């Protein structure tokens, strides 16, 4: 699915990501636009051999299980396809424990270079919340 934006940042409000570890929303709707483009089917392979899967791009060297990155630990529990789902909650239940784990969103590099120290708020504007 290629969620729009503001029908993002509705899901992402209903699944209690505004404001969680102290993010506002337009944090997450900025994070996922670079990560993504809001496609819920994204995958990216890197150099290590792991690959990143969903809106959130979300590393198998760490979070999931996806059978093929040797030694990788899979601490949000799941297999790595479970977070290519139309419905996000995977997704946003797994990013909960990584933005918990002492470095926040620092965990993503496309929001550390393009969305952190921005007016984020803009990315959920004219949107009805
Ligand atoms: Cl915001
Ligand atoms: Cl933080
Ligand atoms: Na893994």
């Amino acid at each position: 699915k290629v969620f729009g934006r503001c029908e993002l940042a509705a899901a992402m409000k209903r699944h209690g990501l505004d404001n969680y570890r102290g993010y506002s929303l337009g944090n997450w709707v900025c994070a996922a636009k670079f990560e993504s483009n809001f496609n819920t089917q994204a995958t990216n392979r890197n150099t290590d051999g792991s690959t990143d899967y969903g809106i959130l791009q979300i590393n198998s060297r760490w979070w999931c299980n996806d059978g093929r990155t040797p030694g990788s630990r899979n601490l949000c529990n799941i297999p790595c396809s479970a977070l290519l789902s139309s419905d996000i909650t995977a997704s946003v239940n797994c990013a909960k424990k990584i933005v918990s784990d002492g470095n926040g969103m620092n965990a993503w590099v496309a929001w550390r270079n393009r969305c952190k120290g921005t007016d984020v708020q803009a990315w959920i504007r004219g949107c009805r919340l």
